[PDB]
């Protein structure tokens, strides 16, 4: 089954924000993802020093960017540590809403949209540029899952029985009919080296096609 939960007002609000507001430095959005990315393989790693066997679901620890113009999709994949549904429909949200207030009174203080990672949301400005947003998620400790959500006010979760990651998370952004830019591959390399240069992984570029 396919369930459908709603978002705390909070977060709703600040997808809407983030969607409303005109801003035009979208570029911003990858380097909060691969910053998430980072941060999730940080701890796989950590948590692999004092319990091995938490990389028996793979060893190689790496970022890929995947452009598909076919789909109109950017996929941001890594092999971190994966989210539990538990993450997915609970714990990310209640931490989410006091980094929303945060971000939302810096706004109003002067503050603007690219500052968001220092508030524990980036996440969501993936909506800067995807209509939709789907996130594709194996942490050991649980099942494969997909979230998804196209913002006015929901997100979907359901179990996953695509092709299995190992361990890891895919966020598939379903760009806007104007965005398509971020599909292009001279236009990824240079948003990855001006926001993303030093990140500890390797970062590949995927070319279609
Ligand atoms: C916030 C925050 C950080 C943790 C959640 N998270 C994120 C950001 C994120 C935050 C969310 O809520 C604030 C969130 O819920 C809608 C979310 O949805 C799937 C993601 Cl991917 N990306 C990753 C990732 N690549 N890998 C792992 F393992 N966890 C991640």
């Amino acid at each position: 089954e396919v369930e459908t939960f709603a978002f705390q007002a909070e977060i709703a609000q600040l997808m809407s924000l983030i969607i409303n507001t005109f801003y035009s430095n979208k570029e911003i959005f990858l380097r909060e993802l691969i910053s998430n990315s980072s941060d999730a393989l940080d701890k796989i790693r950590y948590e692999s020093l004092t319990d091995p066997s938490k990389l028996d679901s793979g060893k190689e620890l790496h970022i890929n960017l995947i452009p598909n113009k076919q789909d109109r999709t950017l996929t941001i994949v890594d092999t971190g540590i994966g989210m539990t549904k538990a993450d997915l429909i609970n714990n990310l949200g209640t931490i989410a809403k006091s980094g929303t207030k945060a971000f939302m009174e810096a706004l109003q203080a002067g503050a603007d949209i690219s500052m968001i990672g220092q508030f524990g949301v980036g996440f969501y400005s993936a909506y800067l540029v995807a209509e939709k947003v789907t996130v594709i998620t194996k942490h050991n400790d649980d099942e494969q899952y997909a979230w998804e959500s196209s913002a006015g006010g929901s997100f979907t979760v359901r179990t996953d029985t695509g092709e299995p990651m190992g361990r890891g998370t895919k966020v598939i952004l379903h760009l806007k009919e104007d965005q398509t830019e971020y599909l292009e591959e001279r236009r990824i390399k240079e948003i990855v080296k001006k926001h993303s240069q030093f990140i500890g992984y390797p970062i590949t570029l995927f070319v279609e096609k």
